[PDB]
């Protein structure tokens, strides 16, 4: 009976089912809506896992990729020219080119920009992919092995045996318990219970924890609060002007990251905070969401109203989302017809 | 319940409720998935009914309206030129102009059409709507019984007074039992139970056979056969190229009717058949879709689906709509990822 609603001058239009769970850096349950522990395509929310079996590689190291780099091996970007830029630096970093890219082109996840395409028939390529970042981290993954670099994609490569490996290891789950799909950039992509998503991204903001207090670290850790701080630093990387992650991590500053998954999945690391103590744990905090339908307006709407609920942020710091909270319903003459509204309740 | 359910590898991806109701003549339900009277807004897909009440105000008559002119008045066109070209015309017919327009621009429903608008850094105007056939048919009718055109759009406005007693006398429902909110084109717009959509159009193809077949029919009945007839002569004003509605008239050539509403709604009118006969009624057919969470790729899909459960329509008519039936899940390098599957059964009464 969790659902999120839009009306037209208080007649039901639409109604969404909403999933959701809010977990602790252990994956405990905290909160919930729907069914939390929904099998569910992480899809683009699964590349903080990802990048982390990415950064584990031995040798990737000695390319030299940046903060920066390593937040567009956790995007799913705008293809906007800076992203294509720092796709093609990558590139070089690696003495690699644009044909050993094994993803292709697709319309802009911005609007804006894909408008911009279209007005010049532009054909975007392999480097324009939202998914660009990750593929040329896992050719210089493989590289760095000595595997080949053709094939670096398809699932008997090492580099993706080590993503399997890492997305189970993350989430605490056997291997059986991870079911494997084909995502449109055409790497194998990840399904798991929706409280796992949560799981994976409370481990970013506990990691985030112990890098600043200064507390030894295991070199996963260590690089888990690499992956959040390089994806907080360089939120613009992530996706880019105008999008929700990006509006979201900027406004948070530093408090959590967050991210898409296609097809309207939502994780979340919040690093501990008053908030997440109010909510009665002494650690970080994830948070996933999936919209049975997959509707993505109505994902960020529900996200940022379950931000609201939870206490995590401030009036202010969440009125930088409010078109998003409550999206406008004007029609073609200026008058608005109706709204969104959210008749979930939280559980326990 | 009933879903339409999209996966990636056989894991599920999405899922969407759907509620369909499948009724003869006389409204009587025949089979149904979900909520066969789900209060619904109708959107575009109770164009036809407010195409009855221009058609029946006193005086509309004489401004020589023809069957693509009717067309047009039940569409939700693409915004192709030849569309407004023809609210250009009617416009004319009735001695108004685009100011007089109450209905705003906006993106083309066709992704084709809005390409070159934005290629042509086009601003679409009031003549551009895909409502603009509807808005210069209450034109017409403000003005043919002298009420004045200014506010034609208005509750309190007699056009719009003729329109929502015409709709509760389609649906056969009182006015309390039909519910009223504004539209994207700025007009009243209504909301009944799913079923009752499908009530409307079984009415359309109802009254088609029974003007083909030489019966005796009120002013009320020649004029849903009249709709009935228009539609289906011009599907590409009641949509446009490459739009599922033209393409799905044009399959059947005559023997149905079908119709659009914005957030997945659809409603066909289906004319007696051999099709008919065997779904158990000795008249005309009426089926009213809803996808819950408004999701067109799946709205589409759905309504192909049951077409085929259904039996109407040859195989071979049907495989013109086989690109909606089971829509493309291919990735950015052309690997088949996901498809769509129907697990729901049609109840029958
Ligand atoms: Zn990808
Ligand atoms: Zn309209």
């Amino acid at each position: 009976e969790d659902f999120v609603v839009t009306d037209r001058g208080g007649i039901v239009e639409n109604s969404h089912r909403v999933h959701a769970a809010v977990v602790d850096a252990k994956g405990r349950l905290l909160y919930a809506l729907g069914n939390p522990t929904r099998m569910t395509l992480a899809r683009s929310a699964a590349k903080p896992a990802q990048a982390l079996a990415i950064l584990e590689t031995e040798g990737v190291a000695g390319y030299g990729f940046d903060d920066a780099d390593i937040a567009l091996m956790c995007a799913a970007h705008s293809s906007e020219d800076r992203h294509i830029a720092r796709t093609r630096a990558m590139l070089s970093k690696i003495k690699a080119e644009e044909a050993d890219l094994r993803c292709g082109g697709h319309p802009s996840l911005s609007e804006m920009v894909n408008r911009s395409w279209i007005k010049q028939d532009f054909i975007p390529t392999a480097v324009c992919s939202n998914c660009s970042g990750k593929h040329v981290g896992m050719l210089a993954g493989a590289r760095a092995i000595g595997a080949g670099t053709d094939g670096y994609h398809l699932p008997d490569h090492p580099m993706q045996g080590r993503v399997k490996r890492t997305v189970a290891e993350l989430c605490d789950l056997d291997a059986g318990d991870v079911e494997w799909g084909t995502d449109g950039c055409n790497l194998p992509t990840p399904a798991f219970p929706l409280d796992r998503l949560g799981r994976i991204y409370a481990k970013l903001a506990s990691a985030a924890d112990g890098s600043d207090a200064g507390e030894g670290q295991s070199t996963r850790c260590a690089a888990l609060a690499h992956i959040f701080r390089a994806m907080a630093r360089h939120p613009e990387m992530v996706a880019g002007e105008g999008r929700y992650c990006t509006m979201l991590m900027r406004a948070f500053d530093g408090a959590l990251v967050g991210k898409l998954g296609a097809d309207a999945s939502y994780a979340i690391g919040v690093r501990a905070s008053d908030a997440t103590r109010q909510l009665g744990t002494d650690g970080a905090l994830g948070i996933s969401v999936k919209i049975e339908d997959g509707n993505l307006e109505m994902l960020y709407a529900v996200v940022t109203e379950l931000l609201e609920r939870l206490g995590i942020g401030s009036p202010d710091v969440r009125s930088q989302l409010a078109s998003f909270h409550h999206p406008q319903r004007v029609n073609t003459m200026g008058v608005t017809t109706g709204g969104v509204s959210f008749p979930f309740k939280l559980r326990g």
